[PDB]
Protein backbone atom coordinates (compact mmCIF):
# COMPACT_ATOMS: atom_id res chain seq x y z
CA UNK A 1 0.00 0.00 0.00
CA UNK A 2 1.25 3.41 -0.72
CA UNK A 3 -0.55 6.97 0.94
CA UNK A 4 0.33 9.48 -1.87
CA UNK A 5 -0.98 13.28 -1.27
CA UNK A 6 -0.36 16.37 -3.74
CA UNK A 7 0.32 20.07 -2.46
CA UNK A 8 0.27 22.98 -4.04
CA UNK A 9 -1.06 26.37 -4.15
CA UNK A 10 -4.30 27.73 -6.68
CA UNK A 11 -2.42 27.27 -10.54
CA UNK A 12 0.37 24.50 -10.01
CA UNK A 13 -1.92 22.56 -12.58
CA UNK A 14 -2.66 20.31 -9.50
CA UNK A 15 -5.93 18.95 -10.94
CA UNK A 16 -4.23 17.82 -14.35
CA UNK A 17 -1.50 15.79 -13.14
CA UNK A 18 -3.20 14.08 -10.62
CA UNK A 19 -5.71 12.55 -13.37
CA UNK A 20 -3.02 12.32 -15.45
CA UNK A 21 -0.92 10.37 -12.95
CA UNK A 22 -3.94 8.20 -12.07
CA UNK A 23 -4.36 7.17 -15.24
CA UNK A 24 -0.92 5.93 -16.05
CA UNK A 25 -0.49 4.57 -12.62
CA UNK A 26 -3.86 2.12 -13.34
CA UNK A 27 -2.18 0.49 -15.64
CA UNK A 28 -0.05 -1.41 -13.23
CA UNK A 29 -0.89 -0.02 -9.97
CA UNK A 30 -4.46 -1.07 -7.89
CA UNK A 31 -4.65 2.69 -7.66
CA UNK A 32 -7.24 5.03 -6.41
CA UNK A 33 -7.70 8.81 -6.77
CA UNK A 34 -9.47 10.69 -4.03
CA UNK A 35 -10.38 14.08 -2.50
CA UNK A 36 -12.27 15.14 1.12
CA UNK A 37 -14.19 14.32 1.85
CA UNK A 38 -14.10 12.21 -1.35
CA UNK A 39 -18.04 10.82 -1.00
CA UNK A 40 -17.41 9.97 3.02
CA UNK A 41 -21.18 11.27 4.05
CA UNK A 42 -20.52 12.32 7.41
CA UNK A 43 -17.55 13.98 5.61
CA UNK A 44 -19.86 15.82 3.33
CA UNK A 45 -22.04 16.60 6.69
CA UNK A 46 -19.21 18.51 8.06
CA UNK A 47 -17.98 20.53 5.60
CA UNK A 48 -21.82 21.37 4.15
CA UNK A 49 -21.56 23.28 7.44
CA UNK A 50 -18.96 25.33 6.84
CA UNK A 51 -20.04 26.07 3.18
CA UNK A 52 -23.76 27.12 4.39
CA UNK A 53 -18.44 34.60 8.55
CA UNK A 54 -17.84 31.72 10.38
CA UNK A 55 -14.67 32.05 12.58
CA UNK A 56 -11.83 30.91 10.90
CA UNK A 57 -11.11 28.39 13.77
CA UNK A 58 -14.05 26.90 13.65
CA UNK A 59 -13.75 26.35 9.82
CA UNK A 60 -10.73 24.94 10.91
CA UNK A 61 -11.77 22.18 13.67
CA UNK A 62 -14.79 21.33 11.01
CA UNK A 63 -12.61 20.70 8.05
CA UNK A 64 -10.42 18.54 10.71
CA UNK A 65 -13.01 16.56 11.66
CA UNK A 66 -13.92 16.08 7.87
CA UNK A 67 -10.50 14.91 7.40
CA UNK A 68 -10.26 12.41 10.11
CA UNK A 69 -13.95 11.09 8.63
CA UNK A 70 -12.71 10.71 4.93
CA UNK A 71 -8.90 9.14 6.71
CA UNK A 72 -11.12 6.66 8.62
CA UNK A 73 -13.80 5.70 6.21
CA UNK A 74 -12.24 5.54 2.85
CA UNK A 75 -7.92 6.08 3.00
CA UNK A 76 -7.61 3.50 5.73
CA UNK A 77 -9.51 0.89 4.21
CA UNK A 78 -8.07 0.99 0.97
CA UNK A 79 -4.42 1.09 2.47
CA UNK A 80 -5.52 -1.95 4.29
CA UNK A 81 -7.05 -3.37 0.61
CA UNK A 82 -3.08 -2.61 -0.15
CA UNK A 83 -3.97 -0.19 -2.74
CA UNK A 84 -2.09 2.72 -3.61
CA UNK A 85 -3.69 6.47 -2.82
CA UNK A 86 -3.41 9.37 -4.54
CA UNK A 87 -4.87 12.12 -2.09
CA UNK A 88 -5.30 15.86 -3.66
CA UNK A 89 -4.85 17.88 -0.68
CA UNK A 90 -4.04 16.65 3.16
CA UNK A 91 -2.52 18.07 6.43
CA UNK A 92 0.07 20.35 4.66
CA UNK A 93 -2.92 22.22 2.71
CA UNK A 94 -4.39 22.83 6.05
CA UNK A 95 -0.54 24.05 7.32
CA UNK A 96 -0.01 26.65 4.30
CA UNK A 97 -3.97 27.88 4.38
CA UNK A 98 -5.27 28.08 7.67
CA UNK A 99 -2.00 27.77 9.81
CA UNK A 100 0.28 30.40 7.27
CA UNK A 101 -1.79 32.23 4.86
CA UNK A 102 -4.85 32.79 7.30
CA UNK A 103 -3.18 33.64 10.30
CA UNK A 104 -3.94 31.22 12.60
CA UNK A 105 -0.15 29.39 13.31
CA UNK A 106 0.97 26.91 11.91
CA UNK A 107 1.86 25.83 15.35
CA UNK A 108 -1.75 25.32 16.50
CA UNK A 109 -3.04 24.71 13.29
CA UNK A 110 -0.38 21.35 12.93
CA UNK A 111 -1.22 19.75 16.62
CA UNK A 112 -4.86 20.02 15.22
CA UNK A 113 -4.22 18.52 12.00
CA UNK A 114 -2.09 15.26 14.18
CA UNK A 115 -5.10 15.18 16.58
CA UNK A 116 -7.05 14.28 13.50
CA UNK A 117 -4.47 12.03 11.83
CA UNK A 118 -3.60 10.38 14.44
CA UNK A 119 -0.20 9.52 13.24
CA UNK A 120 -1.19 8.36 9.49
CA UNK A 121 1.27 10.71 7.89
CA UNK A 122 1.61 10.37 3.79
CA UNK A 123 3.95 7.81 2.58
CA UNK A 124 4.87 10.80 0.21
CA UNK A 125 4.21 14.05 -0.63
CA UNK A 126 4.62 15.58 -4.19
CA UNK A 127 4.50 19.47 -3.75
CA UNK A 128 4.16 20.92 -6.86
CA UNK A 129 6.32 23.77 -6.61
CA UNK A 130 4.88 26.63 -8.80
CA UNK A 131 6.30 30.64 -8.62
CA UNK A 132 3.73 32.89 -7.80
CA UNK A 133 4.02 34.75 -11.45
CA UNK A 134 3.27 31.59 -13.23
CA UNK A 135 0.83 30.07 -10.95
CA UNK A 136 -1.17 33.58 -11.20
CA UNK A 137 -1.25 33.27 -15.04
CA UNK A 138 -2.55 29.70 -15.07
CA UNK A 139 -5.49 30.94 -12.29
CA UNK A 140 -6.26 33.50 -14.83
CA UNK A 141 -6.08 31.47 -17.88
CA UNK A 142 -8.45 29.06 -15.90
CA UNK A 143 -10.94 31.64 -15.45
CA UNK A 144 -6.70 40.41 -13.92
CA UNK A 145 -6.83 38.95 -10.21
CA UNK A 146 -7.37 41.34 -7.20
CA UNK A 147 -4.07 42.89 -5.50
CA UNK A 148 -5.73 40.78 -2.27
CA UNK A 149 -5.71 38.05 -4.21
CA UNK A 150 -2.43 37.94 -5.54
CA UNK A 151 -1.42 38.83 -1.89
CA UNK A 152 -3.30 35.46 -0.37
CA UNK A 153 -1.50 33.46 -2.80
CA UNK A 154 1.50 34.57 -2.20
CA UNK A 155 1.31 33.91 0.98
CA UNK A 156 -0.09 30.07 0.58
CA UNK A 157 3.32 29.78 -1.85
CA UNK A 158 5.30 31.10 1.48
CA UNK A 159 3.41 28.34 3.73
CA UNK A 160 4.62 25.33 1.57
CA UNK A 161 8.25 26.97 1.28
CA UNK A 162 8.34 26.72 5.58
CA UNK A 163 6.55 24.09 5.67
CA UNK A 164 8.79 21.71 2.90
CA UNK A 165 8.32 12.63 2.70
CA UNK A 166 8.43 15.61 0.42
CA UNK A 167 9.62 15.30 -2.97
CA UNK A 168 9.14 18.88 -4.74
CA UNK A 169 8.24 18.77 -8.41
CA UNK A 170 9.30 22.14 -10.63
CA UNK A 171 5.40 23.08 -11.19
CA UNK A 172 6.94 26.58 -13.59
CA UNK A 173 7.73 23.96 -16.79
CA UNK A 174 5.09 22.78 -19.53
CA UNK A 175 2.19 20.77 -17.60
CA UNK A 176 3.37 17.92 -19.54
CA UNK A 177 6.85 17.83 -18.04
CA UNK A 178 5.43 18.17 -14.63
CA UNK A 179 2.94 15.31 -15.33
CA UNK A 180 5.87 13.46 -16.55
CA UNK A 181 8.29 14.44 -13.32
CA UNK A 182 5.65 13.60 -10.68
CA UNK A 183 4.82 10.14 -12.63
CA UNK A 184 8.72 8.90 -12.48
CA UNK A 185 9.20 10.15 -8.54
CA UNK A 186 6.06 8.00 -7.89
CA UNK A 187 6.97 4.68 -9.64
CA UNK A 188 10.29 5.70 -8.11
CA UNK A 189 8.57 5.28 -4.78
CA UNK A 190 6.32 2.24 -5.55
CA UNK A 191 9.37 0.27 -7.05
CA UNK A 192 11.80 1.25 -3.94
CA UNK B 1 -17.61 40.53 33.65
CA UNK B 2 -17.02 37.08 34.97
CA UNK B 3 -16.82 33.39 33.25
CA UNK B 4 -17.65 30.90 35.55
CA UNK B 5 -18.23 27.32 34.43
CA UNK B 6 -19.74 24.49 36.68
CA UNK B 7 -18.08 21.12 35.81
CA UNK B 8 -18.71 17.70 37.51
CA UNK B 9 -19.89 13.82 36.64
CA UNK B 10 -22.86 12.83 36.20
CA UNK B 11 -24.99 12.00 39.18
CA UNK B 12 -22.94 15.11 41.25
CA UNK B 13 -26.20 17.26 41.19
CA UNK B 14 -24.73 19.69 38.56
CA UNK B 15 -28.08 20.18 36.73
CA UNK B 16 -29.92 21.13 39.58
CA UNK B 17 -27.38 23.36 41.49
CA UNK B 18 -26.64 25.43 38.24
CA UNK B 19 -29.93 26.33 37.80
CA UNK B 20 -30.69 26.60 41.77
CA UNK B 21 -27.60 29.08 41.95
CA UNK B 22 -28.42 31.16 38.80
CA UNK B 23 -32.13 31.98 40.06
CA UNK B 24 -30.58 33.23 43.18
CA UNK B 25 -28.23 35.31 41.30
CA UNK B 26 -30.02 36.84 39.11
CA UNK B 27 -31.54 38.53 42.30
CA UNK B 28 -28.51 40.78 42.61
CA UNK B 29 -26.25 40.34 39.44
CA UNK B 30 -26.37 41.01 35.30
CA UNK B 31 -25.70 37.30 35.32
CA UNK B 32 -27.40 35.01 32.57
CA UNK B 33 -26.90 31.10 31.82
CA UNK B 34 -26.35 29.13 29.12
CA UNK B 35 -25.61 25.28 28.45
CA UNK B 36 -23.55 24.62 25.41
CA UNK B 37 -24.20 25.24 22.89
CA UNK B 38 -26.65 27.28 23.91
CA UNK B 39 -28.86 27.36 21.14
CA UNK B 40 -25.95 28.37 18.81
CA UNK B 41 -27.48 27.21 15.14
CA UNK B 42 -23.77 26.61 13.75
CA UNK B 43 -23.57 24.47 17.45
CA UNK B 44 -27.12 22.91 16.38
CA UNK B 45 -25.95 22.06 12.89
CA UNK B 46 -22.32 20.58 14.13
CA UNK B 47 -24.08 18.35 17.13
CA UNK B 48 -26.80 16.73 15.41
CA UNK B 49 -24.23 15.20 13.05
CA UNK B 50 -22.91 13.32 15.99
CA UNK B 51 -26.27 12.43 17.39
CA UNK B 52 -27.02 10.86 13.67
CA UNK B 53 -24.20 8.78 14.14
CA UNK B 54 -20.24 4.16 15.03
CA UNK B 55 -18.92 7.57 14.71
CA UNK B 56 -14.91 7.59 15.43
CA UNK B 57 -14.14 9.42 18.80
CA UNK B 58 -11.93 11.89 17.65
CA UNK B 59 -14.27 13.14 14.92
CA UNK B 60 -16.70 13.65 17.72
CA UNK B 61 -14.05 15.61 20.07
CA UNK B 62 -13.43 18.02 17.00
CA UNK B 63 -16.86 18.26 16.13
CA UNK B 64 -17.60 19.04 19.87
CA UNK B 65 -15.00 20.97 20.03
CA UNK B 66 -16.28 23.45 17.13
CA UNK B 67 -19.36 23.75 18.91
CA UNK B 68 -17.85 24.78 21.76
CA UNK B 69 -16.12 27.82 20.03
CA UNK B 70 -19.17 28.75 17.89
CA UNK B 71 -20.96 28.98 21.16
CA UNK B 72 -18.27 30.84 22.76
CA UNK B 73 -17.43 33.58 20.39
CA UNK B 74 -21.19 34.33 18.79
CA UNK B 75 -23.08 34.04 22.62
CA UNK B 76 -20.28 33.72 25.79
CA UNK B 77 -17.79 36.24 24.24
CA UNK B 78 -20.32 38.96 23.40
CA UNK B 79 -22.14 38.50 26.89
CA UNK B 80 -19.00 39.09 28.45
CA UNK B 81 -18.08 42.17 26.65
CA UNK B 82 -21.86 43.50 28.24
CA UNK B 83 -19.93 43.26 31.70
CA UNK B 84 -22.17 40.06 32.08
CA UNK B 85 -21.66 37.27 33.92
CA UNK B 86 -21.87 34.02 32.50
CA UNK B 87 -22.66 30.56 34.20
CA UNK B 88 -21.52 27.98 31.90
CA UNK B 89 -22.41 23.84 32.20
CA UNK B 90 -19.86 22.68 31.08
CA UNK B 91 -16.41 23.63 29.03
CA UNK B 92 -12.90 22.48 28.31
CA UNK B 93 -12.65 20.86 31.48
CA UNK B 94 -15.94 18.01 31.15
CA UNK B 95 -13.93 17.49 27.75
CA UNK B 96 -10.71 16.46 29.07
CA UNK B 97 -12.40 14.30 31.57
CA UNK B 98 -14.56 12.28 29.45
CA UNK B 99 -12.88 12.29 26.14
CA UNK B 100 -9.43 12.72 27.04
CA UNK B 101 -9.11 10.92 30.60
CA UNK B 102 -12.58 8.20 30.07
CA UNK B 103 -12.78 7.49 26.72
CA UNK B 104 -8.78 7.33 26.64
CA UNK B 105 -8.14 9.80 23.78
CA UNK B 106 -5.27 11.35 26.31
CA UNK B 107 -5.50 13.92 28.10
CA UNK B 108 -2.61 15.95 26.29
CA UNK B 109 -4.46 15.77 23.37
CA UNK B 110 -7.86 16.52 24.18
CA UNK B 111 -5.99 19.50 26.14
CA UNK B 112 -4.21 20.79 22.45
CA UNK B 113 -7.50 20.43 21.31
CA UNK B 114 -9.37 22.69 23.36
CA UNK B 115 -6.70 25.28 23.54
CA UNK B 116 -7.45 25.37 19.62
CA UNK B 117 -11.27 25.61 20.51
CA UNK B 118 -10.85 28.88 23.58
CA UNK B 119 -7.90 30.39 22.33
CA UNK B 120 -7.12 31.26 25.41
CA UNK B 121 -10.16 31.93 27.11
CA UNK B 122 -10.08 29.96 30.14
CA UNK B 123 -13.28 30.14 33.22
CA UNK B 124 -12.43 33.18 35.59
CA UNK B 125 -13.54 30.22 38.09
CA UNK B 126 -14.71 26.84 37.61
CA UNK B 127 -16.99 25.37 40.13
CA UNK B 128 -16.23 20.90 40.43
CA UNK B 129 -19.11 19.18 42.01
CA UNK B 130 -16.99 16.65 43.86
CA UNK B 131 -18.97 13.45 44.55
CA UNK B 132 -18.05 10.42 45.34
CA UNK B 133 -18.57 7.43 42.68
CA UNK B 134 -20.94 5.75 45.14
CA UNK B 135 -22.96 9.19 45.83
CA UNK B 136 -22.91 9.83 42.64
CA UNK B 137 -23.74 6.21 41.33
CA UNK B 138 -27.30 6.26 43.56
CA UNK B 139 -28.23 9.95 41.96
CA UNK B 140 -28.12 8.71 38.92
CA UNK B 141 -30.36 5.35 39.74
CA UNK B 142 -32.40 8.00 42.27
CA UNK B 143 -32.88 9.59 38.89
CA UNK B 144 -29.34 -0.94 39.09
CA UNK B 145 -26.59 0.50 36.88
CA UNK B 146 -24.08 -1.83 34.27
CA UNK B 147 -20.84 -2.87 35.27
CA UNK B 148 -19.12 -0.93 32.03
CA UNK B 149 -21.08 2.16 32.67
CA UNK B 150 -20.09 2.26 36.57
CA UNK B 151 -16.13 2.04 35.72
CA UNK B 152 -16.84 4.76 33.08
CA UNK B 153 -18.31 6.80 35.59
CA UNK B 154 -15.09 6.18 37.97
CA UNK B 155 -12.69 6.90 34.71
CA UNK B 156 -14.76 10.14 35.07
CA UNK B 157 -14.61 10.95 38.01
CA UNK B 158 -10.42 9.80 38.73
CA UNK B 159 -10.25 12.31 34.99
CA UNK B 160 -11.71 15.00 37.35
CA UNK B 161 -9.59 14.92 40.02
CA UNK B 162 -6.28 14.70 38.53
CA UNK B 163 -7.36 17.71 36.30
CA UNK B 164 -8.21 19.65 39.92
CA UNK B 165 -9.45 28.57 39.14
CA UNK B 166 -10.84 25.80 40.45
CA UNK B 167 -13.01 25.94 43.70
CA UNK B 168 -14.67 21.86 44.54
CA UNK B 169 -17.49 22.05 46.49
CA UNK B 170 -18.40 18.27 48.52
CA UNK B 171 -21.20 17.03 45.90
CA UNK B 172 -21.99 14.20 48.70
CA UNK B 173 -24.02 16.43 50.56
CA UNK B 174 -27.85 16.64 49.86
CA UNK B 175 -28.54 18.91 47.37
CA UNK B 176 -29.48 21.88 49.11
CA UNK B 177 -26.50 21.57 51.05
CA UNK B 178 -24.41 21.74 47.56
CA UNK B 179 -26.18 24.66 46.40
CA UNK B 180 -25.73 26.76 49.04
CA UNK B 181 -22.13 26.34 49.48
CA UNK B 182 -21.76 26.68 45.42
CA UNK B 183 -23.44 29.88 45.91
CA UNK B 184 -21.88 31.39 49.17
CA UNK B 185 -18.48 30.68 46.93
CA UNK B 186 -19.21 32.38 43.43
CA UNK B 187 -20.59 35.20 46.29
CA UNK B 188 -17.35 35.45 47.69
CA UNK B 189 -15.66 35.68 44.02
CA UNK B 190 -17.83 38.37 42.85
CA UNK B 191 -17.15 40.59 45.75
CA UNK B 192 -14.08 40.16 46.15
CL1 LIG C 1 -13.07 11.88 -4.34
CL1 LIG D 1 -10.51 -0.21 8.37
CL1 LIG E 1 11.31 22.21 -7.71
CL1 LIG F 1 1.25 23.66 -20.54
CL1 LIG G 1 -31.01 15.89 48.48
Amino acid sequence: SAFITFEGPEGSGKTTVINEVYHRLVKDYDVIMTREPGGVPTGEEIRKIVLEDMDIRTEAMLFAASRREHLVLKVIPALKEGKVVLCDRYIDSSLAYQGYARGIGVEEVRALNEFAINGLYPDLTIYLNVSAEVGRERIIKNSRLDQEDLKFHEKVIEGYQEIIRFKSVNADQPLENVVEDTYQTIIKYLEK
